[PDB]
């Protein structure tokens, strides 16, 4: 009875057992401590190292539209993610997505639109610290990206401008914090670490938006190599450069803890209604044809 | 000392249902530790689907190692035919995200109204094939004259039909005529009705849900989205599940429900009889193979 986009909680759990105690979904730790999860008010649960989960907890989570995924996939994009399967989704959106996807020109047009959404999010979702997104250098980065997107004749061309856009923004944030930044997942520095961690939050909220509309992850708009993971990453990338990147670099520069950083992500998603934002934008991609 | 239940999916019995155990990594291998103390290894080469049923759990290490060996995990209620959580099944399990060839072909079929109608006629005829294949040692003899007249009437209507509307007409007549025959066989007055408290209607309602369950798994295993029905309305959530389940609702659910109601079974016993029939006669594989026939042609 709570709207999907109105759910405000989400979690990345480590070194604990997720189970049902006293009719509550909760996680139990080695010290005996039990912490509960508001199952009717939770967007997703991510499961990291040293975790386990029972079918009983899965049943309650799935019955309340909570998505569950594992941060280790066995291989970044190999994320194992379990969706609710018994509560049937709306049909209208996926039916329109299919017609959109099969039409190679409508698909290219949709791809350009979901790319430009990154620009819209960048100017809408701002922060009172770090990089001023309205300065001349970011304005130039945005313009070069927008014109390149407006003019491409192939998906492979779109990936070129997409790569340049993201990489240039990385360099601008690196300059702001006087660090030499190089994107690497294995890297132990807090900048890459908080980026990786924050991207799980972008993933989780993006899968949720897609599940809410019943649109399959197997129909991505941006394809080609390398561009693997499914539609969820096209959606998550909308807020990757606008929300996750500045939040991560801010946290890393202050020596913020993981707990505090994760809280800043959740707080920002709630304050700016990001889940509702993603859902509405995907739905408009889906219908206005 | 139960180890696993194997279910035939298509050509191989590569779906394992596990119950009352912890799935974990031991000695660099995925295993499941049971309450009795027994630990069993998971055969990667022979396993494609693992269903986690009642009293199960899994660690992040096991989940990770299973995925590395191309093993898909789903969560289900007891029996293994009531899945409530799983990922979507794509073309191949890791290196690419594209819909399965079955989903791709189903989509093409669904967008073409002339092919959609042809598919709708064939799934109705599958209902007839199930009626003669899946028989029972009790109740209605489906090979008597009265039932034969119902089938011939239904088959003639489906053949001559030129619209989905006409198909739905013959479909209704076929089902309620079977209701009448089973009511006549068990010598009872029966009007189909969800709001009734009698065991016959309750077992039909409950049994139909079991049929939706196994139909849901059949579509899922092929990576086919259930938002693309052939006969049920396009606005009907999970409409395709109901279309597939209708194949066995009159051949399996209907006689089992009337038999359970006649012998005064409990809800527990009734479900077990449905699940047992599903397992014994490989009903999941039956549905999967039929769905493949529809879109592969
Ligand atoms: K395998």
């Amino acid at each position: 009875q709570i709207l999907t986009s109105q759910k405000r909680n989400m979690y990345i759990l480590s070194r604990c057992k997720v189970l049902v105690k006293n009719g509550q979904v909760c996680h139990l730790h080695e010290d005996g401590n039990v912490y509960t999860v508001p199952y009717a008010n939770t967007v997703f649960i991510g499961l990291a190292e040293g975790t386990s989960i029972t079918n009983e907890a899965m049943s309650m989570l799935a019955a309340n539209g909570v998505i569950v995924f594992w941060t280790k996939g066995g291989g970044a994009a190999d994320i194992i993610c379990h969706l609710p399967q018994a509560d049937y989704r709306p049909t209208k959106y996926m039916q329109n997505w299919v017609r959109l996807w099969l039409d190679e020109e409508k698909k290219l047009s949709a791809a350009k639109e979901i790319l430009k959404m990154r620009v819209d999010s960048l100017s809408t979702h701002v922060h009172d610290f770090g990089v001023d997104v309205e300065n001349k250098r970011v304005s130039s980065i945005v313009n070069k990206f927008d014109k390149g997107v407006t003019q491409a004749t192939s998906f492979e061309s779109l990936l070129g401008h997409e790569g340049t856009f993201v990489k240039s923004l990385y360099k601008e944030y690196a300059l702001e914090y006087e660090i030499e930044f190089k994107r690497d997942h294995k890297s132990a520095d807090n900048y890459n670490k908080f980026l990786t961690l924050g991207n799980y939050y972008a993933y989780g909220i993006a899968r949720s938006s897609l599940w809410a509309l019943g649109i399959d992850n197997s129909f991505p708009l941006l394809h080609g190599s390398t561009r693997r993971g499914g539609l969820v990453f096209d959606v998550a990338d909308i807020i990757k450069t606008s929300i996750i990147l500045p939040l991560a670099f801010h946290a890393a520069d202050q020596g913020m803890s993981n707990t505090e950083f994760k809280r800043s992500c959740v707080a920002y998603f709630d304050k700016n209604d990001i889940l509702a934002y993603l859902i509405n934008n995907i739905k408009r991609l889906c219908m206005e044809n």
